[PDB]
């Protein structure tokens, strides 16, 4: 086989898988998760992670640059959201709402901070516990981008020599963040129905053509169990035109998210997580 770097071994006792491994911080005897990336773009991912501070975004605890990259992260005992939706499995509407609300807060925080994830999927959504009512965290910032652009500098001069395709691109520039809202729409569709909106399964139309047209597969029997408000939100995120597509703010103001009970349950989970870290405060 091979061995772990001495620097890692100095601080952690390595254990079983879920490349992610379980490890114990020697100083605290606390469980951690160690992400092993095969061997530079990882340094930017580290840089992004170190700067972000949100309860629905994964936190980096340590980093080791050796024969491979070792990323020490907070352990999520609930695993991936993928495991909850795989093989036609579906979540109860109330659970979709609690998880989705947190995904929206996380993505709104990202967008506010000039970061686009670009790889939102159930595999990149982690659950804090094996309980249905838990905290979620967004992970896998490898494909992420940082939002002055080259276009702004180009527009500052006279366009005597400027190409038409550049001037045409001014219409859509600054809408890259909308790709995350589309991904959230697909995640929400999957969570509610237990099936993907766009697939090659039992269809003639190509996966590409389904997406560009925005003609998702609607199965009435599956969706009758789901509320009209939840489906209305999906429809608003699954809008082909990125400029018309719902933003995280528009999604957060949607009737489906105006649920005081769901919001209370989230604030409750937050308080419970923070209970171990809370310092006495000035009264
Ligand atoms: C930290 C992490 N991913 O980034 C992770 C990965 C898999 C798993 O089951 C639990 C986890 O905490």
């Amino acid at each position: 086989m091979s061995v772990y770097p001495k620097a890692l071994r100095d601080e952690y006792i390595m254990s079983k898988t879920l490349e992610v491994k379980l490890a114990f911080e020697r100083k605290t005897c606390k469980k951690v998760a160690i992400k092993i990336i095969s061997k530079l773009n990882v340094e930017t991912e580290i840089e992004i992670l170190k700067k972000l501070n949100h309860p629905c975004i994964i936190k980096i605890k340590n980093f080791f640059d050796a024969e491979d990259y070792y990323i020490v992260l907070e352990l999520m005992e609930g695993g991936e959201l993928f495991d909850k939706v795989v093989g036609n499995k579906r979540l109860k509407e109330a659970t979709c709402k609690l998880y989705f609300y947190q995904m929206l807060l996380a993505v709104q925080y990202l967008h506010e901070n000039g970061i686009i994830h670009r790889d939102l999927k159930p595999e990149n959504v982690l659950l804090s516990s094996q309980e249905e009512d838990c905290l979620i965290k967004i992970t896998d910032f490898g494909h992420s981008k940082i939002l002055e652009t080259s276009l702004m500098r180009t527009l500052c001069g006279t366009p005597t020599y400027l190409a038409p395709e550049v001037l045409v691109s001014v219409g859509t520039a600054g809408y890259n963040r909308a790709v995350d809202c589309w991904s959230l729409g697909v995640i929400l569709f999957i969570c509610l129905s237990g099936y993907p909106p766009f697939s090659e399964h039992r269809t003639q139309v190509s996966l590409k053509d389904q997406i560009t047209s925005g003609k998702y597969n609607f199965i009435p029997e599956v969706w009758a169990e789901v509320s009209e408000k939840a489906l209305d939100l999906v429809k608003k995120l699954l809008v082909v035109d990125p400029k018309a597509r719902f933003t995280t703010e528009e999604a957060l103001r949607h009737p489906w998210l105006q649920d005081e009970d769901m919001k209370r349950k989230f604030q409750d989970l937050l308080s419970e997580e923070n209970e171990s870290t809370a310092l006495p405060q000035v009264l």
